[PDB]
């Protein structure tokens, strides 16, 4: 094919977040060249002599519009040099696999078209993902280079002929005209690096007897019309057994049939209906693109993602990998729960606390420095990639429920028992008016600062609250040097109970305040209540000393998780 230059003319919005470039389908399809620029944007960081050798992996989850940008993709990487680019079969790849094929074959990066756990289809998201060598998220200098480039742009080259079968395993050749080395597409299948690299984290053998046996544990999977659709009935059904309807929703449709493939109990309520009924021993939820997960046990019971991470903290040596890797570190978000801290702290492993992201992780990982990670909003990872792992959680679950024969249930009562119980909820307060939300933060704050504020006493029926610590929490990362201040208030009682807020949305019309409530409970009379009656008198001072219905008229949050 002939290679094409295009002038063009920039647009001053394209800049990449942390999840990369999300904005709604139809402005990437009617918006004459927003995606080319971006595309070409994102390839004119690489050196233009280092990309004749290089691959790039690209992949996405399903979604609306992802097969269309995926030969866009192709068209600017064969007229810019790329020399190959790894596509999954169809275009499907989890963030999860692409995060593997890119360390596993040395990949300079690869781009990812998902918008996460957000809707797809017509009206939905379209996003469109960095990820460099290390098979992580890029960094703010790279997107950052990316942002300038797409605002200053002026030209992009395009092979507007050549076109790619998606569905087709194996290689493609092009010739470029008068260009002296043809561009290569390899086509591969979605799930076969994936799960071999599985296949030596965990135990398959008895992975294969907990779910086929005579005596097998019953699982109910459902992927939610997303990406993990095919990497579920490959592995859990087909390699390790469990019978086919064990995996539900597991075809990727292209607006994840009408529904957002978001891990929770609300948005996945089918499935919890399912486990209502007492069948199964353990269910599980996806998002998207297979980064997050939700793990229920038998009759529903919700097992929340902060004790989640300490569980299989606790019970990591149950799993191949970590005994062959040793422990390297523990590691939680901010606004995260303790639960993984009182593991840490029990074992002697060092625990880091950071700001949220994955960035912060990636850091740690790279410098051998940590082995497990988690966060309270559904997700959980470990070193063996650079992305969280939405499946791997929950083969690292069905790996300690073969180990230790007890239930999930009864695992988290033995587990709260030995450690005490986090009780943890997050509050969502969600189209909150800007000016309200950001005086109320900046009022408590200025509170908190007082030289008075610790040593403060709180209570609100039992127990007394005895403020330690207050600050605005900062991170100053050990790895790439970074600051990041104004991550969240927090007040940290010596008790180890912790109220935490955060204005997440902090400006457009509308503001985001969630509120994390962490209430500590060793007493073993009280570890097995419901979180909602045992965090009320914790949750009354911190809307009181906060002043947030005065601040924002709200006199309850948007959404409990
Ligand atoms: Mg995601």
């Amino acid at each position: 094919v002939k290679i094409v230059t295009v002038k063009t003319k920039a647009y001053p919005d394209q800049k990449p977040g942390t999840s990369g470039l999300r904005k709604r389908v139809k402005v990437f399809q009617s918006s004459t060249n927003y995606a080319e620029n971006f595309i070409q944007s994102i390839i004119s960081t690489v050196e233009p002599a280092q990309r004749q050798e290089a691959t790039l992996v690209v992949g996405g989850d399903g979604r609306f519009y992802m097969k269309e940008a995926i030969q866009l993709i192709v068209r600017i990487a064969a007229a810019n040099g790329i020399g190959r680019l790894v596509i999954g079969q169809n275009g499907i790849l989890s963030t999860p696999a692409v995060s593997c094929i890119i360390r596993k074959i040395k990949a300079i990066g690869g781009i990812i078209l998902t918008a996460s756990h957000n809707p797809g289809g017509p009206n939905g998201d379209f996003g469109i993902k960095f990820n460099i060598s290390n098979g992580g998220p890029a960094p703010e200098a790279i997107t950052d280079k990316i942002f300038q480039i797409s605002k200053t742009i002026e030209e992009y080259a395009i092979c507007p002929d050549l076109k790619v079968d998606l569905g087709v395993l194996g290689k493609q050749q092009f010739d470029l005209e008068n260009k002296f080395k043809p561009f290569t597409v390899e086509i591969v299948d979605s799930v076969e690096a994936y799960a071999t690299m599985l296949r030596n984290i965990f135990d398959f053998n008895a992975l294969k007897e907990l779910l086929s046996g005579p005596n097998r544990l019953k699982i109910r999977i459902d992927a939610m019309h997303g990406v993990v659709g095919p990497y579920v009935k490959k592995i859990l059904c087909e390699e390790l057994g469990a019978p086919a309807n064990s995996a539900v929703n597991c075809v990727p449709l292209e607006d994840f049939g009408g529904h957002h493939p978001d891990p929770n109990l609300t948005y996945a309520a089918d499935l919890v209906e399912t486990m209502k009924s007492g069948e199964h021993d353990f269910g599980a939820a996806f998002d998207g693109d297979g980064d997050r997960n939700m793990i229920l046990g038998k009759h529903g019971f919700f097992v929340n993602p902060s004790d989640s991470v300490a569980v299989i903290a606790a019970n990591i040596f149950s799993i191949p990998y970590f005994q062959q890797t040793g422990v390297r570190g523990f590691a939680r978000s901010m606004p995260t729960s303790g639960a993984l801290d009182r593991v840490a702290n029990a074992t002697k492993i060092a625990l880091y606390e950071t700001p949220t992201g994955w960035k912060f992780f990636g850091n740690l990982m790279d410098a051998s420095k940590l082995s497990l990670c988690g966060e309270e909003s559904f997700g959980t990872g470990s070193d063996h990639i650079r992305e969280k792992d939405g499946l791997w959680a929950v083969l690292a679950w069905l790996s300690i429920l073969a180990t230790r024969k007890q239930s999930v249930e009864d695992i988290l009562k033995d587990h709260w028992h030995k450690f005490g119980r986090n009780f943890f909820t997050r509050y969502d307060y969600e189209e909150v008016e800007a000016e309200g939300a950001t005086k109320m933060m900046k009022d408590l704050e200025a509170l908190m600062f007082d030289r008075s504020f610790v040593g403060k006493q709180f209570s609100a029926n039992d127990k007394v609250y005895t403020v330690e610590k207050a600050d605005n929490f900062e991170y100053h990362d050990p790895v790439d040097g970074s600051v990041s201040k104004n991550q969240g208030l927090r007040l940290i009682f010596a008790d180890g109970s912790r109220i935490i807020f955060r204005l997440s949305g902090t400006g457009s019309a509308g503001a985001t305040i969630r509120l994390y409530i962490d209430s500590y409970e060793k007493d073993n009379a009280k570890i097995n209540q419901d979180p909602q009656v045992m965090l009320a008198p914790l949750i009354s001072i911190a809307l009181k000393v906060s002043q947030l219905q005065e601040r924002t008229g709200r006199t309850a949050p948007t959404v409990i998780t």
